[PDB]
């Protein structure tokens, strides 16, 4: 009966119980037993401890984001020598020597989301950009995509890029001190699933919405009922179930000898008000 094991970047994180859906979904499907475990908190130390942990326990199959190159890779390698095949999910490390990858081509996101931003504008804007975070690997793709999207565009600008470290509560807070130190900031990009709804609560206590042009990321709850509302008026779409369930039928392709393409990118696009609801 075959153990694998699942860590999020942080256990309860709204989208990353999307991806247990799918994961527990697929794992109920073949018979396997599916170990969802992962930081309270995001943590880049912890996360390694927790995935050193799950490989010297017995375990099938391990599936993790390959969040950082300089530490991510070498562990991911640790594990893979003790004949334990890795998936990486919704970051990946390419360089390591996990077998495959499923999850979104995060160059590519951010850069449509660069492209979006640009139509909607038309050209024209002062840009500010929360993050997850600088040393994420697929927040600095989502950032660069974005960058290089909009490079061509005179009159778009980035005046500021700010952590969130994937919370609500300091979204808003960075978004409370670029609107302070730069108030001709009339557009906030968003790179992980909680960074625009931080945005749209300041944008909205300010009574700003008519300046400020928001695109974020993901299809969370809140995230639409802003975009219904006016107050986002885009947001990347994701696919965190379905990466959930084919890191698990990938990994049960692995361990049954079977071939496997090295990476998998789940679908992604742009999304607004008009192409509601889903
Ligand atoms: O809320 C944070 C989450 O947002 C998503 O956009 C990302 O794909 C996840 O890597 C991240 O942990």
């Amino acid at each position: 009966a075959y153990h694998f094991v699942l860590v999020p970047e942080e256990l309860d994180n709204d989208y990353w119980r999307l991806v247990e859906k799918g994961a527990k979904a697929a794992a109920k499907e073949l018979g396997v037993d599916l170990e969802y475990i992962g930081p309270r908190q995001a943590n880049i130390d912890e996360h390694l401890r927790i995935l050193k942990k799950a490989a010297a326990a017995k375990v099938d199959g391990i599936i993790t984001q390959g969040l950082t190159e300089a530490e991510f890779v070498p562990v991911i390698n640790e594990i893979t020598d003790k004949n334990i095949p890795v998936v990486t999910i919704d970051t990946d490390a390419p360089t390591s020597r996990r077998v495959a990858y499923v999850g979104t081509d995060n160059y590519y996101a951010g850069f449509l989301a660069g492209r979006a931003l640009a139509e909607d504008t038309k050209g024209k804007a002062t840009v500010a950009i929360i993050t997850g975070s600088l040393t994420a690997a697929h927040q600095q793709l989502r950032v660069r995509g974005f960058e290089d999207a909009v490079r061509q565009e005179k009159g778009i600008r980035i005046v500021a890029i700010e952590e969130s470290h994937i919370t609500r509560v300091q979204a808003a807070e960075k978004a409370y001190t670029i609107l302070k130190k730069h108030p001709d900031v009339n557009a906030f990009y968003g790179t992980s699933a909680l960074d625009a709804i931080g945005v749209a609560k300041v944008v909205e206590q300010f009574h700003r919405e008519q300046k400020t042009y928001i695109i974020g990321f993901d299809t969370l709850p809140e995230t639409i009922r802003y975009l219904q509302k006016g107050t986002i008026a885009a947001t990347v779409v994701q696919e965190p179930y379905e990466m959930g369930y084919k890191a698990v039928k990938m990994m049960a392709e692995i361990v049954a000898g079977k071939d496997v393409p090295v990476v998998t990118n789940t679908e992604t696009k742009v999304i607004r008000k008009k192409d509601l609801p889903l």
